[PDB]
């Protein structure tokens, strides 16, 4: 009945049933079986990215479809992920045989399932850029189908999965193209400190770990679903008023004017870090996550992202969104509106 192990977070909640899909057919037929019982379904990899607001009054299947196959190409490896797969563990996997290109993305929680799902990035990459397609199925008429990466709609820590394609399709399989002509990705932070041509792809995978190992929180200490909010994009107008006001705030212009705010930057700059509300608080090293410190209820968590949110809003007029998935009883509700 709990839900606990299941989430990252470590959060507390019951589901009338909770199935390991280890192949498509359990999981069709787990689903098949809940829907005629007519109750909600919910996929989880890891559960690192999920707050479960209160009990779930449906099924959720855990994917543990597992299994990589490498198809060669002459320019590139093509790698065809069961979605049960780690995450983690396939970077190193992929490292260790020789195939490099997922480096940058080390050490993210989760299932290659749900990397496509928002899109998983980190310094410098984001799973667009190697990924080839996505094979799900249709949950209602078990039709297997394959999305392109184009088809997918990458955006921020966003796809078509969180869209159209949210609950009609179980994602079974990724596709990961990484060419053979490696090509270190050295723009983000301390990766702009080593050296394109001397650099090694363990190394830049050592200099990722780092980063992350220092600035969050592992939830086998204290559970948590990574950054809780997004960083925002607000209009130039906006980010022109704010850095004149605050101008080392951390920011990233987007093309088309409008600038990328770091939303830790601005919980930290409310004297954040540390803050906590029940058993949950915001992670000290890095203000971004909200973490799981001492037998978190999620409503700890949800009013403590209120806070969040409220404070920055008052002081800097920006408005955070949560990057986390809230669940409630029968399936996804806005975070947002949920943290309003
Ligand atoms: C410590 C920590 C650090 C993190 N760092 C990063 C980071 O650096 N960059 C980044 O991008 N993210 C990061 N995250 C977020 C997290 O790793 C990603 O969101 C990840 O893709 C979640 O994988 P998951 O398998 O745990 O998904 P879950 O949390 O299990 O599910 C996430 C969502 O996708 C759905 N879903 C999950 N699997 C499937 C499937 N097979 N078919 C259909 N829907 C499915 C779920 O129903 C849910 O809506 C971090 C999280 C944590 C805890
Ligand atoms: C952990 C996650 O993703 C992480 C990802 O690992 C890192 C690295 O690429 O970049 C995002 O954090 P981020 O934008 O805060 O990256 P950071 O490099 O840590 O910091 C950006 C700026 O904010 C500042 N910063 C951040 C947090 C804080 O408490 N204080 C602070 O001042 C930093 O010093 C920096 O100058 C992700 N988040 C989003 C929401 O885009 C996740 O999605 O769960």
């Amino acid at each position: 009945h709990s839900l606990k192990p299941w989430n990252t977070f470590g959060i507390d909640h019951n589901a009338q049933h909770i199935v390991c899909a280890e192949d498509e057919q359990q999981l069709l037929n787990a689903w098949q079986y809940a829907t005629a019982e007519g109750q909600p379904v919910l996929i989880l990899g890891e559960g690192s990215n999920v707050l479960f607001l209160e009990d779930y009054r449906g099924t959720v299947i855990i994917n543990r479809i597992k299994g990589i196959e490498i198809h060669d190409e002459p320019d590139a490896w093509y790698l065809h992920v069961g979605a049960g797969e780690n995450w983690h563990r396939l970077v190193k996997y992929t490292l260790q045989e020789g195939m490099p290109g997922l480096e940058n993305l080390a050490l993210i929680p989760g299932c290659v399932g749900s990397s496509p799902i928002q899109n998983i990035g980190a310094y410098g990459v984001e799973l667009q850029r190697v990924c080839a397609y996505v094979d799900s199925v249709e949950l209602a008429t078990g039709k297997q189908v394959r999305l392109t990466a184009k088809e997918c709609r990458f955006g921020y820590r966003d796809s078509i999965f969180k869209h159209e394609y949210q609950d009609r399709f179980a994602i079974v399989a990724v596709g990961l193209r990484l060419p053979k002509e490696w090509q270190p990705v050295l723009t983000y932070g301390d990766l702009t400190r080593l050296d394109p041509t001397t650099v090694t792809p363990q190394q830049v995978f050592n200099a990722v770990c780092h980063m992350r190992t220092t600035k969050l929180p592992d939830p086998k200490v204290n559970g948590n679903a990574g950054a809780f909010f997004k960083n925002p994009v607000v209009s130039a107008e906006t980010a022109k008023a704010l850095l004149s006001q605050f101008p080392t705030a951390p920011n990233y212009p987007q093309a088309d004017g409008s600038v990328k705010l770091a939303a830790g930057w601005l919980i930290d700059q409310c004297q954040l870090k540390g803050m906590q509300i029940g058993g949950a608080a915001v992670h000290r090293q890095q203000a971004l996550v909200l973490i799981n410190e001492d037998n978190a209820k999620s409503e700890d968590v949800v009013q403590l992202a209120h806070h969040v949110r409220q404070k920055v809003g008052e002081k800097f007029n920006v408005w955070l969104e949560p990057e986390v998935r809230f669940i409630g009883a029968s399936g996804e509700v806005s975070a947002v509106e949920t943290i309003s």
